[PDB]
């Protein structure tokens, strides 16, 4: 019993964070073989870039200092070939996740972990991290059986104090920009399958209050959704709560019902799970997962 | 900016874990240098923990019963012996990846982060803390007896928590390394059950603290409380009692904010009066226990 904001176990990354120095800005790199990944504001970037040699960057991965013999740009990431391959390289990929996914945050500062938390990835493309200054180049990945799949490298915060930052290729999630100029988050939305996958674990976990002897369909749950802020639930958030459904006995359409109940008359004094709010950054995968002791 | 519940990274953690199997029952152990630490009830079944006698059940069991495993490799044991509600299983090959440890035993309020695993296999890390009324409200299913708790303050890892059992009402029992339990539990099934638990209100002060360096002050007034008045409030809606230590705990706090500790325990006062009226702190519609001073301290910025 119970249920956690839980994060994957991080030694696999861990042995893969380097400090990166350039000039006198100073954050954290991703060793994976011969090559450091960070996000290229440490240096018109092809015009600063070209002026830079290799022993400019400084590299230090624990008391140990790497040589950097080549670099290139990856759309907003900098890749420093370096002459030692990290003997810790674990199996990994690198990913692009979509919005309302989740994975955990190893969060650095000169090169040193210092935590680690999980996240999701908002419908506005921000993330609700925890970072300060000196925390650019920490990264945010899942493990899948042994091997870690790299989806996030962090870049920036924004002014309303959430942040921004790509995937492994450089290519940032949401409309940001790696620069210093007027950015906002747009308007955020509640990632409505994770609220019902959090209503699923609170099932199994004895809380059930909440359910109703009502059911919906799909339009008029989403008629009700649009006007909290909620994302659309589509056929496919249906299918994906299938497991859920058949381990409570509580039919989607029948938990969007008590779902519908909560947003328009709240939660009446009481919580689910130690909560007042509806949670919505665990997906249906991590309540399957945490709920039956998945290992890696 | 932000705010999270953060733990420790856990590969100092992850490289220690192994699996025990002593019979039918097998849970996690703790591998440091040549000696693996676990719950003792791995040498009992079902039916011996209505009232086992863990030296009678022990004296039957030789080195060769104890099955360790440590990834795709199989351990020997060479020796074997019980420390209060730990068994210490000696093994014939040290640990390599043994960080620097030590074992350290926490007081309620004492938060730390869980590293749960199943079959020697760690799953996930959270983190957590020590209630009042001494259980953990972890999230641990079974077959992760042997998951341990910890702090890794610098380079060295303070072991605090080892995983023994569920209590009836979901809540979750250990004991230190050295097999002493947290509260009035034994590792037995017989009725027990959690006393009343009341809400850590020196890490509400903290977390309050924390929402104040962040650039949250709705929740301030202009009104200031003596000690005892605040513990004759707080006591009402279950809170702890606030000590002197407390607030001499929570004076760097202060001296960053500008927010006297009995300022903020008389914003407290109002808040659990109150409730929050339809805001948040720190993303939370109710009042957070699970950040010490010290937490906030490491997490949030120093301006
Ligand atoms: C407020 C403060 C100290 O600058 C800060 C506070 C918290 C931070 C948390 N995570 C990252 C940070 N860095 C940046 O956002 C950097 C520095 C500012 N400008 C900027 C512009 C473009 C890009 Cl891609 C990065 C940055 C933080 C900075
Ligand atoms: C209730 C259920 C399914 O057995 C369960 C569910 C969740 C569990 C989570 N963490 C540990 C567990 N094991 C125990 O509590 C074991 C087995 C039952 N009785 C018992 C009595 C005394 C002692 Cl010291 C240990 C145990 C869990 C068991
Ligand atoms: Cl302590």
């Amino acid at each position: 019993s119970g249920f956690r904001k839980m994060a994957f176990p991080s030694g696999k990354v861990e042995g893969c964070m380097v400090q990166v120095t350039c000039g006198t800005t100073t954050l954290n790199g991703l060793w994976l073989d011969d090559v450091v990944y960070c996000p290229r504001h440490v240096i018109n970037y092809e015009d600063l870039l070209i002026r830079k040699s290799n022993h400019n960057f400084l590299v230090q991965a624990g008391n140990v200092q790497l040589r950097v013999i080549g670099h290139s740009m990856q759309n907003c990431v900098l890749k420093l070939k370096v002459d030692t391959a990290n003997p810790k390289t674990p199996k990994y990929k690198f990913v692009r996740i979509q919005p309302g996914q989740t994975f955990s945050v190893l969060a650095c500062y000169n090169g040193s972990p210092s935590g680690v938390y999980q996240c999701a990835m908002r419908p506005n493309f921000t993330i609700k991290g925890s970072f300060l200054n000196g925390s650019c180049g920490s990264v945010g990945f899942n493990i899948d059986y042994d091997c870690v799949s790299f989806c996030y490298m962090h870049h920036m915060e924004l002014p309303t104090g959430v942040h921004a930052g790509t995937d492994l290729e450089g290519n940032f999630y949401g409309p940001f920009v790696d620069r210093q100029t007027a950015q906002a988050a747009g308007t955020d939305t509640t990632i409505t399958v994770n609220v019902l996958a959090w209503l699923y674990a609170a099932v199994i976990n004895g809380d059930r209050w909440f359910l109703n002897r009502f059911t919906t369909t799909l339009n008029d749950f989403n008629l009700v959704a649009m006007k909290y802020n909620y994302e659309p639930l589509t056929q496919d958030h249906v299918d994906i709560l299938g497991p859920l459904s058949a381990q409570t006995g509580i039919a989607v359409l029948d938990m969007c019902a008590s779902l519908k109940e909560l947003l328009q008359n709240g939660m009446n004094g009481r919580t689910i799970l130690g909560s007042a709010l509806l949670e919505d950054e665990f997906t249906p995968f991590d309540v399957v997962r945490q709920c039956s002791g998945v290992t890696f």
